[PDB]
């Protein structure tokens, strides 16, 4: 059952379509191992959960739930989660992300795509 907002996410061709499709394939290769699926880059990384779990999968370590918010309710909890993912990235050798964690939670595509594309570049070959 659809509203007018839902129509904004129907696929229209754009200049970043090949880039986006490749990122979705990449995140799903890992997340699907946890029965998680991404279909929509524009919104599904905003709350920080999947990025935290993606880091666990890419670096191959357990990330206990007490480190982050599996069910973030507030803006602060999502900012927390994205910020924690960024710390996992930085500690694994990656350069400090340009994005502010608030920009990811606030649905900025440029910040979100840049974060994911950097993960793809470093972790392309992790099976």
């Amino acid at each position: 059952e659809r509203d007018a907002f839902d129509t904004l996410f129907d696929h229209a061709p754009d200049k970043l379509s090949v880039v986006k499709k490749s990122l979705i394939t990449f995140v799903n290769k890992h997340l699907n191992k946890l029965n998680l699926e991404v279909t929509e880059l524009e919104t599904q990384f905003a709350d920080g959960v999947y990025l935290v779990l993606l880091m666990g999968l890419l670096e191959d370590y357990f990330v206990p739930l007490h480190h982050f918010y599996l069910t973030p309710e507030s803006f602060d909890q999502k900012v927390h989660n994205v910020s924690f993912a960024f710390e996992l990235m930085l500690d694994g050798g990656l350069k400090k992300p340009k994005a502010r964690p608030e920009d990811v939670v606030n649905l900025d595509l440029k910040s979100t795509l840049r974060v994911l594309y950097n993960l793809f570049t470093k972790y392309k070959n992790v099976e």
